[PDB]
């Protein structure tokens, strides 16, 4: 199988409620058709090891940015960014995860707000490394 | 094909004109010989999906750092970093891109200035994920 | 061979001596059994090209964070993070390295202190790209 996605958000996300999934409207690639832009979820099509990377730019507001990489309902890794000016700042992390078919991987906006524009600062990608 | 590069800049880049390509003088790997240090460009040797990652440390000056990952003449993803002290800060992003043979991928210094030293803070890498 | 690890630190690291290796207590994956949590070292099981990524969150103290990605006793790439508030900040980088069997890759805390918690902000991963 060839499975890879690379997504970006081109409009801000500032929902007004904590702990929301982050949709990504734009895709550069979606090999395998397993990323869903509206929900922001990647669905595992085949048990195996997958690599994920994300970079999220915060709005220049005095609220810190907290991002979680979720697998189903579990926090796998997290990222923090804040600047007191307040200026933009970037919350980023990565993971290599063992997934089972049907598992979903997604980013949660725990706190803060996300910058989106056509220059695609805020991104989320993943790819299949080893298929079972 | 085996295609992968991992480059670093070991001297500062502060050109004095906006929107300049970023050369990377040092290579840890250049499997496939497709990265050119002088131009900072990766040339696609075979249509396929490629992964790119970059981390760029800014000079501690009161000019923000804006980096674009370019494919040919198009902005694919971007990164921002700034600190008001001013301190060093890091502009980073990644992408998984569908490339065609002959396409070129490179980093553009939109604004700001880059820190280079022998400890290799400022880096740019890529590798072939799926060959067509 | 299938070789990949993805580690996180869930407790702080503030050793009180500069230039210390960083242990990572938690693993999401350790395909090939080549990451050692206590030493923080990945041992190369087979000559080839390997990808490494790390994201390290600093303690909110007025000491900057400097991280080196080491191969044996050599600095390969480095990362810096600091914020004057002082706030948390993230030191991150990546590399694609040609390794020989027996080589060890690890992260060095040059200066600063690392934040660890159950939300897994501070991470280190690697995987085999091309086996010789
Ligand atoms: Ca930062």
């Amino acid at each position: 199988l060839r499975v890879a996605f690379s997504a970006a958000r081109t409009a801000n996300f500032a929902p007004g409620t904590l702990d929301q999934p982050i949709a990504f409207d734009l895709l550069h690639t979606n090999l395998g058709d397993m990323f869903d832009t509206g929900s922001g979820r990647f669905t595992c099509p085949a048990t195996g090891a997958y690599v994920f990377i994300f970079h999220i730019l915060k709005l220049a507001i005095s609220v810190p940015l907290y991002i979680n990489l979720m697998r189903n309902e579990e926090v796998m890794v997290s990222a923090y960014a804040n600047d007191g000016a307040p200026d933009h700042e970037t919350a980023s992390n990565h993971a290599v995860l063992q997934l089972f078919q049907g598992d979903q991987v997604w980013l949660r906006l725990h706190r803060g707000a996300i910058y989106g524009s056509s220059w695609k600062y805020s991104t989320f990608s993943g790819f299949l490394l080893y298929q079972d």
